[PDB]
């Protein structure tokens, strides 16, 4: 037997799974970030190399310079898509690292108080077994205070949670829109802007 | 007083610089390959993640779905791009690592032959530079013998080098033209067959 709040608890469970899912997405984004930056530096180097060869290889100057163009192209077009991912990632991090962490902060608080409320309650039930004498009543009095108090902190915090939860879910949707968008846009904008120059030259 | 084959030696310096530059292109190419493998591995996961956050988050289904897919796409269209980059690298590696390398082995040999040529030539010139006496004639003959063996070995290798350098150059152009082409196509084909399904949805 333990104080349970089926609705809140489920509500709280969801926030935790969401947060975990959102963290592994934040992980994949930073991975994607690290890799793009690597591909970018390698395409700059490759660009310069194909350059140097074109200038030094008349028998093949076209092919080398041709390829040296795309490479340098794809580079400036990558630095962009990159800064965008750097943005998407940085955004979702805040939503997770601070926006969500603050709510989860109140949950751990609520959960701890809940644990204590049940402890002080149980102490009181225990003393109730004792004889109806004077001395036991004195203790049931002390025990009654603490108990009531701890019931207060519990119920308040349980309130501060259902509230914060609602507000948070507001952002989870607002923030994850502007972001899930810009991201996907920057993506198709990268390829688009790139083909527009690859067909030309 | 070293022997010099002006034109041949120029062609040898070119081969050496070319091979060195081509090894750089090769390294960069392996790098590109590595990062591409990494990227794809990260896009497949980010795709599956984005997928789940859609299946389990109706509050955003769309803004998570048209991201999951965009990712799954960039992974088929990007899996083949890899294949081509691998072909490029593996093609150039063979030209560099086997064809140029072998040709260069004949060069190292020729150079070695040239060094010994001068050694014996010198020895011989010096001998015939002293006084003529019983002894300084058996030695002159023994010297002429060794000299000619080495003169022949040197001239032969010098001939092989010139032939080989000419075939290599022809081969270099043939190989670096077909590959430098398929590569620039593959790269552009990625962005092309790209918008075809992306720009379509």
């Amino acid at each position: 037997s333990r104080t349970v709040d089926l609705e809140l608890e489920l509500q709280i469970e969801l926030l935790r799974e969401t947060k975990r899912k959102y963290e592994s997405v934040l992980q994949l984004g930073r991975a994607l970030t690290a890799h793009l930056y690597s591909l970018l530096q390698t395409q700059h180097a490759l660009g310069d190399a194909f350059a140097d060869l074109s200038q030094k290889s008349p028998e093949l100057q076209e092919e080398f310079g041709y390829n040296a163009e795309t490479q340098k192209l794809l580079c400036k077009n990558g630095e962009t898509l990159l800064g965008a991912v750097n943005f998407f990632v940085s955004s979702i991090n805040t939503l997770v690292t601070k926006t969500m962490e603050d709510t989860l902060m109140t949950v751990k608080q609520y959960e701890a108080a809940r644990l204590e409320y049940d402890a002080y309650r149980t102490d009181l039930e225990e003393l109730s077994l004792g004889p109806r004498d004077a001395g036991t009543r004195g203790r049931l009095e002390s025990a009654q205070a603490t108990f009531q108090a701890h019931r207060d902190k519990y119920e308040k915090l349980r309130g501060d949670v259902a509230i914060k939860l609602k507000f948070l879910e507001e952002n989870k949707i607002k923030v994850m829109h502007k972001q899930l968008l810009l991201f996907h846009n920057a993506v198709s904008a990268y390829f688009a802007g790139n083909q527009k120059q690859l067909e030309q030259t």
